[PDB]
């Protein structure tokens, strides 16, 4: 069902004619052994294909030729069975559109003392002929990733199965649209920048269409699918007195739903996966998407708020990548402190758009609801608490000649007292190594108060991605040192800025 | 006997023509005593000259001009007495082709406390005659080691012999010569790269003679010479019963041993250092070096595999590097993998040339050949185990725009099982920090599968080589970790992109 | 028949919806008018094959995604017959392996004055459609070119053409193999290099095979087959006396025919286009293959002497780019000069590999045929002059971090006096702008003694090709000016220095 089962990664195994072509025989069954006993029993994020042996020139580039021209490749996994000469990878190496990794692996693990002979010696080579590769791949500047590890190994099934995750997240986002309802927030910076930039490293696109064009389709809806609407939420969570039938602000309800519909059929006749709002332009809209703009988060879509691309575009892709994982994903405002000897801690939310996919409960639909912001009626809202535990914040950044992630690993708390008067849904947590340092660093280092939540990555899922795309990664966690935080920004700097 | 017997440091010694004949002839006498201290006490690599004061500008431009005339200079050691302002030192550390290395020090390990006046203050000044002089060959950007200590001091003997050690090796590098018979493997990378790039930055040269060539001097040896050889085989080696008298392979011994005399008669008269070979060229010999190629490495000369000059010269060079020391250093391909929990291992070794500088026994040669790669007769080789104990891989490889040498800290170990069907000689070690990352963080790096091994020659020997040459050293060793090791990747790669 | 024949070109027309869909349909009326027309009477080098419109970013993914896959697809030549908003082609643009024309036409050339409306003006916006276009090409910093004229110009035509031409070398060059038969003359630079980089750049290979592997087919050639070849030449050629049947050295005719169907069955039966040879390792020929590499020369082998692979390569490269065109093409050495007020000459040959496509007469095979140089049997050659009027002399440098191509304009001439006692042929020419100042600047800008001669290609041709492949060119002709020339090298080398 999920879109990891519209890719498959392929499995290349390189080799030479010298010896063959039984000895080729043997290097294949070896493949179509390991091939097997991995789709069946490695548990890994998509479908290995294993391709017929390259052993010349012309093979290895046919290869590549064909994977940049198959839509599913979404990479390859390299094993050098034995001597490869790696000239005969560079014409197909210099075409490649796709991601590759050397899985530096063994048919066996133990070295068969007793036995061992030239015949072997010279098949399961790899611990030479996987060195043979490292150097093209090191001398094209031509970003390979390596796990060495025998096949069997399930700490290597995990590395070889998180780089799979990166693969299928830099093909999606080769696919991801935008869709923008207005501009930008008058005066702001930071989720400002050049989409042009963001196409061309990224194949994101983003894009405008007048809050009107919505309005049209938002006003269009019918009652019985509004009503139908208006049963799932009944159903799903908890009615405030004043969201009920009879309550006041019934009415604010059918008005939410409606925009939720209106939204969702813009958004699939559009074939977008992601999109923002701004408060400054909501002309034909009764009140702010909050509650559509929220299950429209839980339902796939990347959100940001205030004209946002960036952060929106990140979402979908974080969201995305975590298919399968054990958590949550949200966009998320740095929102107010609470300062203590010890107990330094941040909320998260936004004036609405916390998505209710990293909550633990059952969760009310209150208005309370003036937003004086935006000028609008008052808006239907998910009221909620995040889970507990060790989570990250990703901000990604425009330094207008290129771009930087950040990254602040951190550990959502339970609120010791509870917030009667808040109508928004909470966040909590410390932020790694301490708010002071925390909050210094990722300030040093621009980063925005519009983040990506997320319980089901972390740093290590950030980090290939920040490879994957070539990338600056700013890393804050108990690690961190601010003296050696600076540093390495100017020597990122430097790096980073050809 | 050995050639540090060639070469000599010079002791320049730096003070002002101001002033007094009695101060600057009593600082003379100092600079007598420390050297003649150390040349009988020290033990260091080769001899110390101690050469006329440095006082005036043209003093030292001559002392240079020497310096740089005289082809046994290895290098300046420079300890700076009363006081010598730098600008004197300009136009002959500008001309200055040969190493500097200060040696910080002073008269005396301990201080006068009422025994001080300002006739003491006027001579023997280091502490800020030294500092001045750090100062030009950092604004300048030259080298210059710097060794501080007691002259007395046991530790700072070693920290400048090391030194002298490499300064040496500097020397011969520049007339070392190898000669290739033949080209390089068929559609092989690592190994190739630009000659004349190498020979500008190294000094070493390198030029191919014809397979033919060689073998016309091969079929010009005397069955007298050719027997004789065999008769020091018997007495070096374990003749198995196919290689002695009677015995179905002792035709292969003899034309091995004629191979290796007239290869040997060949490079002694070209005036050669190292040389190569290559299994797809052997036309008019009748089996591919081997035992010819092992003696060779074990008397000196260093030599690669298939067509492989950088490792060839690197051999050479780190042999001659090694003078004078406990250890042996080979020619060696990690060729295969033992995975164990706790105990993963690789098993080095070579088609058939490994040097037995590396062996703990008296070794056993045999013929049990048939060598399927080349395609010629059944070769005679030197079977044998490695020792036990610590050691390193490097490899130097070509980037294109520039040189890196990476060197892996490992640990040799004893086969824990007799190895009855492996017809080649083995090296066997854990690789620092463990195999996954050793063989990962050089793959990231490139680095080739042709490496010198060495139980002689150490990582700190190796960075002061890559310093001496300002050529990248990247490291993998037990404090090794990927996220700081792919830094260094980056930083460097800018840093030295110069 | 020829390669060409072998691609085509694709011409793509970008255009939006915006107007539509009948709009379109005029839009395709043109576009197959204009294609038609062009295929039919404009004589470009290849074909042109029509793709459907590019009006969305999908529908322009899909036809760069195609034309990398499709191998005969040389190039792409785009027309923007409305604008056509530029991010829908960046998706595309950077997966795109192929190069890239715009052809700024229009359909029109007069402006309809009188009855110009905006449906008129809204269809054939090329005029700002193009300029969209024009940014993000630049934006990328991505080579597209662009000749700006009416459809049916014939200028235009040429300049299309032309750049049609460097498409189908650029893809040539993407499979051509060099053979050589031995390493580099010994102790020499600019015939050196670095493979890898060549075949990364370039794509064509470079390997060594034994010159006794070569021995073998040379041997083994049958008489019926000589003697045929024999007949070739008497019929083709002037046989000088001591040639002929009774003459003193007619068997070494036979050696000569022999190593040319020796040379071409390896080369054939290799799927070679170029080769090598030195003169330091002919063991097992009977003499330096002259007559043979003369005619393979003129067959269509690249070609250059004493293992030059890059001047080799090149040969076939501009051989091929010649297809259909007025002239020469050989490898040439700058021999010996002729000093004179007014008449300074260059005297062009080599010992005997002097191609007979340039040439203008029926040719003699005489041997006087000394050649203490290889040390070998006195060989067989053709002997000629060169074709008069405006050449070229390419020379394709590497100098480590990048490559440079020299190109001389030059004027060969007729030998006012003959050679009666030179035994090879000749090409005399002058100069431009002259000798003292022609022959500083080429070596200022380095650039070797091996060259590219070529009466068929010239300056602008070349100017292209160092485009199509980034490379620098330095160009020494009749505007040449030291002064400027230098500063140019010193701007260039900032440049291409990264
Ligand atoms: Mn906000
Ligand atoms: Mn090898
Ligand atoms: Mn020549």
């Amino acid at each position: 069902m999920t879109i990891f089962d519209n890719y498959e990664v392929w499995f290349v195994i390189g080799s030479q004619h010298l010896y063959g072509p039984e000895t080729l025989r043997q290097v294949t069954q070896h493949a179509e052994h390991v091939v097997n006993a991995l789709n069946t029993e490695a548990k890994l994020p998509c479908k290995l294909v294993l391709k017929p042996l390259g052993t010349t020139p012309d093979e290895i580039t046919a290869i590549c030729r064909d994977a940049n021209y198959d839509d599913p490749c979404a990479g390859l996994v390299v094993w050098l069975h034995t001597f490869s000469p790696a000239k005969m990878w560079i014409n197909g190496l210099t075409m490649l559109n796709k991601p590759l990794l050397q899985f530096h692996t063994q048919f066996n693990a133990a070295l068969p003392w007793d036995s061992i002979d030239m015949d072997f010696m010279n098949l399961n080579q790899t611990a030479h002929g996987g060195r043979e590769f490292g150097f093209i791949g090191a001398r094209m500047r031509q970003q390979h990733a390596v796990v060495t590890g025998h096949w069997q190994d399930k700490q290597a099934h995990e590395r070889i199965g998180s780089w799979m995750r990166q693969a299928v997240s830099k093909q999606d986002t080769r696919h991801l649209k935008v869709c923008r309802f207005g501009d930008n927030m008058r005066e702001v910076a930071v989720t400002d920048g050049d989409k042009v930039a963001a196409q061309i490293k990224f194949g994101f696109s983003v894009n405008t269409w007048a809050v009107g064009d919505l309005v049209q389709v938002v006003n269009s809806i019918s009652d019985g699918d509004v009503n139908a609407l208006v049963d799932e939420y009944e159903s799903c969570y908890t009615m405030t007195p004043a969201t009920q039938i009879h309550g006041e602000k019934r009415q604010n309800v059918l008005e939410a739903a409606r925009i939720e519909l209106g939204m969702k059929r813009f958004l699939e006749q559009g074939g977008f996966h992601a999109f923002t709002t701004t408060f400054e332009d909501l002309h034909g809209l009764k009140q702010l998407p909050g509650l559509a703009v929220q299950r429209l988060m839980q339902q796939g879509y990347g959100f940001a708020g205030e004209g946002d691309w960036k952060t929106a575009a990140l979402l979908r892709i974080m969201k995305v990548m975590s298919t399968g994982l054990q958590g949550g994903t949200s966009f998320m405002e740095d929102y107010t402190y609470h300062f203590e000897k010890g107990n330094d801690l941040v909320l998260g939310s936004h004036m609405l758009e916390v998505c209710p996919s990293i909550a633990v409960e059952e969760k009310p639909i209150l208005d309370v609801q003036h937003l004086g912001i935006g000028g609008k009626d008052d808006p239907a809202r998910l009221i909620f608490n995040t889970q507990t535990g060790p989570a990250i914040v990703a901000s990604l950044i425009d330094l207008g000649d290129r771009y930087r992630l950040l990254v602040n690993c951190i550990d959502t708390v339970k609120t010791p007292h509870s917030l009667p008067k808040l109508p928004v849904a909470n966040a909590l947590w410390k932020a790694q190594p301490d708010l002071p340092t925390a909050s210094e660093a990722w300030i040093l280092a621009g980063g925005a108060h519009h983040t990506v939540f997320s319980h089901a990555l972390n740093l290590n899922d950030m980090r290939q991605f920040a490879e994957m795309h070539d990338i600056e990664i700013t890393v804050i966690d108990n690690d961190t040192r601010l003296p050696a935080f600076k540093d390495a920004l100017r020597w990122n700097e430097v790096y980073y800025g050809f």
